[PDB]
């Protein structure tokens, strides 16, 4: 099992609450909010790489101020989403 | 006073140590190293949006901890570089 | 901060030229951005952006020597800022 | 017919500014060029030249919006030539 896309961006914003990090999550929403145009102008992979990377940033430093199973689990999940996103077919 | 590319990345890995987050700096080094081919494979904006998003994710979370003037500074600098990177010419 | 980028920043500059009566100038930009579309194809984005942005700097700089409107410097700073990001590399 | 290229082109233009009483404009070209120094080593020569030339044309263009000097038009077409050549690929 593994979360993906908008789903994954939620399992994360979520864990941010469990960590009592309110603004952190509000930011994630404000960030994904702006990463709205990128979509059409640059394409889907570019749009995912930004967000997935941004979520990688977070889950990365959180994994320092806390040590839950969740974080690592998610971080590895998001990390996999990134690796799929940038990979090219041909 | 704005930084860019490798430089802005360096001035961020730097704030990490200043913050006593060596592992974090190590992480960025890893991230930047793993971005490696992306620039080749997907392009420069992709590689940039990818790494800048990550840096902004680290920074956005730290800002939810320490309160240095640097952090909010390096943040607006990262967001601005991400914005320019994603903008299209026509 | 509130920096403008790419086509949008270009668009701002043209506008500013209008807000200054300078029309043939605003008309000139379009002429320039148009006669430089393929560049992106052959040299890429950074190169394309470095030509247009440098071009806007040149415009914004000689006007800042004719008028006083704060919008000029504010705008000049952004194009300069955009140039710098565009030319920076990750190594 | 021989035309100006690179550094000399930068000078002829910087010179025209002086002969128009706009030395600040001239000092700008000076500082622009300074700032655009290592870029040559990072993005290549074609890149460095396209930014500086676009910059020069941006000036020559808006300049032309305030003077009837014959030199400007020619000085403009020259910078235009320099660019066309610079951005062209050997393929």
């Amino acid at each position: 099992h593994h979360h993906h896309h908008m789903d994954l961006v939620e399992k994360v914003k979520e864990l941010c609450l469990e960590l009592e990090e309110e603004n952190l999550a509000k930011a994630i929403e404000r960030f994904i909010t702006l990463t709205h145009g990128i979509e059409k102008t640059r394409g889907e992979a570019f749009a995912k790489a930004s967000i997935y990377g941004f979520l990688e940033g977070i889950l990365t430093t959180l994994k320092m101020k806390y040590s839950n199973e969740k974080i690592e689990t998610l971080l590895n999940e998001v990390k996999t989403a990134r690796e799929e996103t940038e990979a090219l077919l041909r």
